[PDB]
C-alpha cells in the first residue's frame, strides 16, 4: 500500500516492516507498583516488543468538573478512578527503567502539559495521545514540538478533525501515526469499522496507519493487519481475573502470543497482486491445465472442428485449451486417433 | 465495498451476507463411502452450512499423458491418485442424498464434460470450477449453460486470462463468485497475496469475492473476510491423522469452528467509514474532551491570552479546547479564578 516508515527507538515501523504490538497496561495496575511489575514481567515473557503506561497528574489534566463525571465502563468519578490508579513522578520513572531492563520499549501517553513535560524529562522515544486527546491542539502543538515521533489515536474523531492535528505535526517536522480506534469499553464487532483505515489512509498518504482496539478478542486486531496496519494495540494484564474498568477488554499472556502470532502471518499473506507469478504453482498447472485432444477419430483429409476436438489433462500437448478454437476448419494431415493430443504435425 | 450476491439454494452469498465457508472433502475420503460419510458427520457436526465435493471420471479429464505427471503434493502420477479417490456415479449420489440428510448443502467440482453432465442430472444448485478449469473456457461454456450460479477459483490465473471466462459466464446470464486463490498444497503465507481479492473485485465490479486456501491454518481466510470476502473454501476433514495429499491444508471440526466464529466477528468487524457517529462513545466523549478553564487568577478588565489560559478535561466547559484560540484577545467581564473553566459570562 504504502512505504511510510519511522522508528520508535531502533525498532522500525510500518507497513514493509513487522506489525508492532503495543501492550498498554494503562491503568490496569490499579496504582499499584507491584501489580504494574507483574504485568510489565507477563509481557516480558510473553514475548512483548513494547508496553505502553498512562500518565496521568490529576490536577493538570482535568478542573473540578471532572470530580462529577462518570466514564462509560465505572460507576464513580473519572477523578476518582485516577486519583486511584495514578502513579507519581518517581514511581513511573521506576516503571520506565523496569520495563526497559527487561529489555523493552516503554512510551507512554500524556493527559495534561504537565504529564507531557514529565514525559520529556524522561526522554521517551515516541509520544502516544489518546483518542480524547486527538482534537485537543495546544497539547498536541506541544508535545510536536518534542521532536519525536507521535502515535495519534483517532477515536471519537472525523477526518476533518484529525486534519488540524496531522496539520500541527507535518509542521513540526515529525513522522507519526494514525490508529483507527473506537473507544467504548467494551467496543462491540460491529462498530469497529475496519474500513476507516483506508479512509485514514486515503485521506493521510504520509501516515503510519494502525489500529487501537477495546473489542474482547484479537479478530478486530487480525483484520487490520490483513488491512495493513502496521501498529496495534490492545490493553494487557497479567490475568484476566485482575480488577479494573479495562481490563475485560484486555489480552493477557496467551492471547497475545496468538496475536503476534496472527500478526505475522498476516504481515506475509496481505497486500501483494494478483497477477503476480508463483513459481510453486508450476507442478499444479502442467498437470491440471488441458490440452487439446481428440474427440474422435479423425481421417486424413478431415476438417478439424469443435465436434471431433476437445480438451483434457495434462498441459503437455501441442495445443493449449487457450488455442481449442484456432484449430477450427485446420486439415488433418493424417489419421488422428480418438483421445490423441493434437501435435503440430497432425494438421497441414 | 458492494452489494453484489445471489443465492446458492436458499443461502444468500455476498459481502452484505454471512460469509460462507465451503468444506471440501474433495478427495480426502480416498475414494471411500464410509470415510466420505464420517467427514460429512463430523462437517455437520461442526456446524458446517456446505459440502463440497470433486467430480471424477479418469477417463474424460485426462488423456494417457497423465499417467506419467506427478503433481507437487505427490509421488504418483494424477492419474493414479485419481483411480484411486473417485467416486463412481452411484456412489457420489449417495453422498449427496447423505449430505442433503444432515441438512447441509451439496456442491462439487467437475473436471470433464461428462462429469459436469452427472452434476447435472442431479440438479446441484450451484457449480465450482477448480482454479486448474479457471482458463479451460471450452468447459467453463458447458457448464455457464446449466443456469445455475457458478463459484470460480482462480488461481494459477492473471486477471486478462480471467477476464475470457467471466465474459463466458455474463454471456451466459448466471450469477458468479470469484475466490482469489493460490494452488500449492500445502500454500506458504508468503504466496496468499490477499491484495489479490481487491484485483479482482475491481476488474470485475460485478462478481461476488471470496477465497479459496490452502495455508495450514485459518489466518489467510480470516483476511479474506476482513478484506470483504464472501465465500471461504478450505479442506476439510474429520481428522489430520488421515492419509491423503490434500490433508495436511485441511481444516477439522475444531478449526472449522474457529472459522465460522472469526469470519462472523470479522463480518461485523470490516468495512464501514471512518467519520460514522458511534453513540456508545458519548460518556466517554463528555468526559474525555478538554475544556477552556483559566491558567491563571484573570482580573476583571484584562485580556484573555494563550499564556493566562489553558484546557482540561472534561468536555461540559461552555468554551471547547477547539475554540482555545478565539478567546485572544477577548476581555474578562469580571475576576475569574485559576483553573476554573471560561464560560460565556467571564468575557465582554
Ligand atoms: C479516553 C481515554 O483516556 N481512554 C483511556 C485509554 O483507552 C482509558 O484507559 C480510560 O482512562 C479508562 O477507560 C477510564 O475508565
Ligand atoms: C488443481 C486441482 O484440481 N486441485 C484440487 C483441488 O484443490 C486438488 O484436490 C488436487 O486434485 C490434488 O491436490 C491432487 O493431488
Ligand atoms: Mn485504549
Ligand atoms: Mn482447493
Amino acid at each position: 500500500q504504502n512505504n511510510n516508515e519511522f522508528k520508535i527507538g531502533n525498532r522500525s515501523v510500518g507497513y514493509n516492516h513487522e506489525p508492532l504490538i503495543i501492550c498498554e497496561i494503562g491503568i490496569n495496575h490499579e496504582g499499584s507498583l507491584k501489580t504494574a511489575f507483574e504485568m510489565v514481567d507477563a509481557a516480558y515473557n510473553a514475548g512483548a516488543e513494547v508496553v505502553k503506561h498512562q500518565t496521568h497528574i490529576v490536577e493538570d489534566e482535568m478542573s473540578d468538573e471532572a470530580k462529577q463525571v462518570i466514564p462509560g465502563n465505572a460507576d464513580v468519578s473519572i477523578y476518582e478512578i485516577m486519583e486511584r490508579c495514578a502513579l507519581n513522578e518517581e514511581d513511573e520513572i521506576k516503571l520506565k527503567e523496569y520495563v526497559e531492563s527487561k529489555g523493552m520499549i516503554f512510551i507512554s501517553t500524556p493527559f495534561s502539559r504537565a504529564a507531557a513535560l514529565r514525559l520529556q524529562r524522561m526522554d521517551i522515544p515516541a509520544y502516544k495521545i489518546g483518542s480524547g486527546e486527538c482534537n485537543n491542539y495546544p497539547l498536541i502543538k506541544l508535545v510536536a514540538s518534542f521532536g519525536k515521533p507521535i502515535i495519534l489515536s483517532t477515536g471519537m474523531n472525523s477526518i476533518e478533525s484529525i486534519k488540524k492535528s496531522v496539520e500541527i505535526i507535518r509542521e513540526a517536522g515529525v513522522p507519526y501515526a494514525l490508529l483507527h480506534c473506537t473507544n467504548i469499553y467494551p467496543t462491540p464487532y460491529e462498530d469497529v469499522r475496519l474500513g476507516g483505515m483506508n479512509d485514514l489512509s486515503e485521506a493521510f498518504p504520509d501516515a503510519i496507519i494502525g489500529l487501537s482496539d477495546h473489542t474482547l478478542d484479537n479478530y478486530a486486531c487480525l483484520g487490520a493487519v490483513a488491512l495493513g496496519g502496521s501498529i496495534l494495540e490492545r490493553h494487557f494484564t497479567d490475568r484476566m481475573d485482575r480488577p479494573g474498568p479495562d481490563i475485560v477488554c484486555s489480552m493477557n499472556p496467551d492471547t497475545f502470543k496468538e496475536l503476534k502470532q496472527g500478526a505475522h502471518a498476516l504481515k506475509l499473506a496481505r497486500g501483494g497482486k494478483k497477477d503476480t507469478i508463483i513459481a510453486g504453482e508450476k507442478p499444479t498447472k502442467d498437470f491440471a491445465f488441458a490440452s487439446v485432444v481428440a474427440d474422435k477419430d479423425i481421417k486424413k483429409g478431415e476438417l478439424l472442428s469443435g465436434d471431433n476436438l476437445w480438451v483434457k489433462r495434462p498441459g503437455n500437448g501441442d495445443f493449449s485449451v487457450n488455442e481449442y478454437e484456432t484449430l477450427f476448419g485446420k486439415v488433418a494431415a493424417c489419421n488422428i486417433r480418438k483421445g490423441a493430443q493434437i501435435k503440430k504435425t497432425d494438421i497441414e
